[PDB]
């Protein structure tokens, strides 16, 4: 009589309704348990067989309801697709931070473990989420967060751990439109793969087997404001293609290989910390901290440092050599500032390409350069415009050298000083100039002038060569003239004798 | 028998406590939908019907229990007041992004919607809260979180979503101390309105009519961690009064005029990466991408850029025509460092005035500018001091031209270069000197000598004009003596021949 | 017969499921409340009696159970030990923001105090943690988060509320490596005890007794991204021996003096709002908003103001004198960039110690300084190299100035001005010369030439004093020569007539 279908529903409580809606209020979502055999209930509460609860699953999601409750029992699922909209929410008590084992997991909270050699876990639907939830394939194969369609899928995980994944991204060649607010990357063969317009919070990338954290072409976009990347056997951070990343506070320990590799994808790094790196490396070419290529990258607050292993360990030397690698062809861009990256062992760079733009300002390690603007600063010496080297025979043509400048406006004048450095290739000698060029501009155009010139010996002179009436001291002859209405570029002009025959190399800096 | 109201309590657990107090633990607050008819508690768990279900809220904040407990049904509420220290706990599963028409909502999580015409779904009271919830008014009247007495309140939303609301915001007037730790603010009239000491975590703002976020006098103090906003149909972030205000990290996507309005209120931007702008703007004096007036701005890693539409779209030409919009009376200050703004079409500043104090360092599209402290840069150049300019006729008055230093110790010396300019306003020639000047300070004073004084076909001189003895090829006396006793401010003076009268516009600056 | 243990199972539900299943798969943990009397439930569940309700934790941990759910009543422990990887689940509808007295808790979440006066009330093990619990210890002593076993325990607490404890820390001598996520810190007499490789997201720190946050040695790592320092009764940020610890983002308001102290241990600050600071001081060497020892500190983004209380209040007078205060051994490091540094009242420096190494750039309140690398700063005036000071006689050996520079590679040249300062110490008359130095370097070696030599009245001179041909004008001899073969550190020898002993002090300066 009460043992029927209907025997909740004859019992009354206090507050004034029967047992049965005391129980359907209590509940948010429909729960997997209820779908279960009993032997099967008992051994998933228990953590003990593996009994492959496939149909559980298959069920719940077949109700309709888009809540999904997985007690803290331990599943086997095989399979099962994941219908849009559809969230699972679980109940963790401990994380492991290393799983090495099997036996790692103990009671804990929810876990959901692939069945087998089953080629996959779960496919995901647009717009599903998990919580508190950690997600396990045995094997290293069977990618995590795999879509069933082949496209890009937007879904979210607030609080999970995936553990001993081949990537947590969709076929291998897909992106998924996610963000990972607090997860755990752990075991697997790469930390996160291709996520677009992503925003993770805080999460945390252990030892994983391969690159770790890997992003490829197209997965333009990607903030990572606080998560910390531990020994991962690889690449560690390692981006391709992608248009956008930003690696906002945590620090990036030991990897086994390039901590940072950036191919084609601006970067910025904010507050990133670049530990010790390459402990399984080559030393020379590839034991940087910085695999810099073709690309632009940003840094505002990165700290480095050398080390070995904390405690033990096979490896105590300082492993990292150097901490920039350059390679391939040389149009990136590179800007830095406030930067304490001192971190190495032999050198800094370890190419002869460079990028194509530099902006090296107050980072210890490296000397301040700028190539672009009007105000540029070679070796921590400040200059303006470029420093052109003319080399060749100063006799029937003076050789000229183009100089920039930033600009005279009408009714308006500037003065400067150029540093002129004289090497003749032939005999050898050395000599050196300082010259003071006043820039003024009347209504229609602007013209140059030579306030004073100044050498050893009196080499060099505003008065013209090949004269009887010239100082037989001066050798040299120097002039000034503007080339563009502006007067922001213009040349100076160097004449030798017209008997002499000879290259000297003439180099002009425009000192501020 | 056991139909009744105690029938519950009469039937025993394995445990050994019997079903009544069974369920009283399971439950961490009181249930709303306990308080509901079987029709119109179905509706809710349905999502059916509009059924106006205002009176089991009542009836639930009347029980007394801190504790409120939303399932995921939908409800229609109208001018219910929530008590003090109240708490609204909901389960969402699905979030939507977008809400363009009133079915974007499934079935998801909780949905409280404001029934009919009311002018209110909720009148919030001090320390309250919710979780999970996404409120909904289907007209964009009736303001989100308005406290039923005009006042502050200060409340907490950790993970809510506002849909459609004319603020959240009380009284249109007043503020509220919260802070959305994550929170999702779509198809608003205005995305957050008149937060105090707000700590923002990672608040996402969509589309929304109007402004967006918007703050106004008084609502000093407010972090803005990693808010991201898409495209505001207004003004996006809008500041007035606020004192305080800073944005952390994420991005400023398109919005439909100036991305950035700064009126009256200090604020820093730490790595805003400010996207384009003013999508529907009059261009010339309004498709900026920062409206600056009349504040302080500070900015640490912006960057910016300019574009289209992502597909599609009614307008895909680049929006923004300039980045700075500065309007009103000049006397702000702004301080800028390390920012890539050069994020524009056809200028940077769209407007006549200037901040009275501009700090601008290695910035790409702005050259070094700074006008305050004893080391300034103008251009790009570095100056001590200040570039006087004194024109007049330097005839029986010799012209004088304050300058600046850092000073000079008790029995201490220093030395310094200065760039002389004179510009004959009458006849229109140009000349320059340069000159070096030592200042030394004995016990008692300090005093100046002009080390050395080179121009083109020796102009100027120390020498005495006005004398027989002088060098008729020299035209200017230049001279320099010490105002103030510690060195730090002296004078440069010039004069000509008693004869001739004409004013010459004197530039002297101090070259480091 | 239903009234027995086996009563509930007697009954079906709708699902096909009987009623004890149906309550079992609705717990996620085991119930605490369900190991209680009634009237200490229903005291428990009232707020009203203290009961001393350890028996009841004690056989929930005896359970066997990793998740123990706190239902929102009022619980008081006595040394009850949670067993390892144990979390416990509590929610909280209101977090006292400030507990004056006994009396500060109402109905709120769930609490759990300190009975009577008992030494402890937990005693943690590895991987414990909790959510939404407010622990309150009504005694200053038993301090919280103690370890059983003294050792370093692994923790986690993610939205949890300390207050009135001695420290959140371990026998007041050991270290905890856990991270509090979204934490209040109220009222104890340390806000953070000794926490290792801590993240901590969001906390607060309000008006703590003593010292506040405070970290010793060993206590290396840590970041506090966002946390929040309130009127901390004492020293609010305290560091000594830490190696490493960053604050990123949130302000430190009013403290009781010394509002950061750092001692021994490396630290950097982003973007820490420094507010006023020592409230109680001896304004002298105390009232300093920064205390500055023997360590290495970074700043990128970091503001200060002085001011007083907010309202009413015993003090209104801006309390912070100073910003700087250094004391003992100078031996740190000290870097600064973009830092409006200009909160004081008197001045900024409260020491005679300075670091080692000093690079402030970009800050107002302090003039650009740097003391490492080829380019050098000195009050805004850049310089290359060192500054040497030369006293002494410049008879019979002539005085030498070690004179550092960047270097010259293989057939390559450069060119520089020297700054060459004399003052005569006997008679006390002041002189000084601008010369230009050319360094070119062949095949074999370096060589350094003197281009052009300028002074008043031709004091000083490359021609070789002591000889007739000499002209009388000339009174000091100058020459330069290289001594390593890098011409990177080559010297100035200045040299007198031989008739004349004085000392000059002589100083040289490169300027770039």
């Amino acid at each position: 009589s009460l043992a029927g279908p209907t025997g909740a529903s004859q019992i009354g409580t206090a507050n004034g309704l029967n047992v049965q809606i005391a129980l359907d209020n209590l509940r948010s979502g429909v729960n997997v348990l209820d779908f279960m055999t009993f032997a099967e209930r008992a051994a998933v509460l228990n953590y003990t067989g593996t009994n492959d609860n496939s149909e559980a699953f298959r069920k719940a999601f077949a109700t309709g309801s888009r809540q999904i409750i997985v007690p803290p029992g331990r599943y086997h699922v095989k399979d099962v697709e994941i219908p849009s909209k559809v969230k699972l929410f679980g109940t963790y008590s401990y994380k492991p931070y290393n799983v090495t084992s099997d036996a790692s997991f103990g009671t804990d909270g929810t876990i959901i473990r692939k069945v087998a050699g089953a080629d996959n876990m779960f496919l995901w639907n647009t717009a599903c989420a998990a919580e508190g939830v950690m997600f396990d394939g045995r094997d290293r194969t069977s990618p995590a967060i795999q879509s069933k369609s082949g496209g890009k899928i937007s879904v979210g995980f607030f609080k999970c751990g995936f553990y001993r994944f081949d990537r947590v991204g969709n076929r291998r060649g897909a992106y998924i439109g996610c963000s990972f607010q607090f997860c755990n990357f752990n075991q697997n063969n790469i930390g996160i793969y291709n996520t677009v317009d992503g925003n993770h919070i805080g999460c945390t990338i252990n030892a994983n087997k391969s690159h770790g954290v890997m992003l490829e072409t197209g997965a333009n976009s990607n903030t990572f404001t606080n998560c910390r990347n531990e020994w991962n056997e690889g690449d560690n951070w390692n981006f391709y293609g992608a248009t956008s990343i930003q690696v906002i506070n945590e620090l990036c320990d030991r990897a086994f290989g390039y901590g940072f590799r950036i191919s084609n994808s601006s970067v910025t790094l904010i507050n990133v910390n670049i530990r010790r790196s390459a402990r399984t490396a080559a030393s020379g070419a590839a034991s940087a901290q910085i695999y810099f290529e073709s690309s632009t990258l940003k840094m505002i607050g990165v700290n480095s440092s050398v080390g070995g292993d904390d405690t033990g360990g096979s490896i105590t030397e300082p492993s990292p050599d150097y901490f920039f690698r350059m390679a391939g062809t040389s149009e990136g861009r590179l800007e830095i500032s406030d930067s304490r990256l001192t971190g190495y062992t032999v050198g800094l760079i370890s190419g002869t390409a460079r990028p194509s733009v530099i902006r090296v300002i107050n980072s210890p390690g490296w000397e301040d350069t700028i190539n672009e603007g009007v105000a540029r600063i070679s070796g921590g010496r400040p200059y303006i415009g470029t420093m052109p080297t003319a080399t060749g025979p100063a006799n029937v043509s003076p050789a000229v050298l183009g100089l920039s400048c930033g600009g005279v406006n009408t009714y308006d004048n500037d003065m400067f000083d150029i540093h002129l450095t004289i090497r003749n290739t032939n005999n050898g000698g050395h000599n050196g100039a300082i010259l003071t060029v006043l820039l003024y501009r009347e209504g229609g155009a602007a013209r140059a002038t030579i306030v004073r010139v100044d050498s050893r010996s009196n080499a060099v002179g505003e008065g013209d060569v090949n004269s009887t009436s010239a100082d037989p001291q001066q050798v040299y002859q120097v002039s000034v003239e503007v080339t563009s209405n502006d007067a922001s570029t213009f040349n100076l002009l160097v004449s030798t004798k017209s008997d002499n025959s000879a290259s000297y190399r003439f180099r002009a800096k425009v000192k501020p």
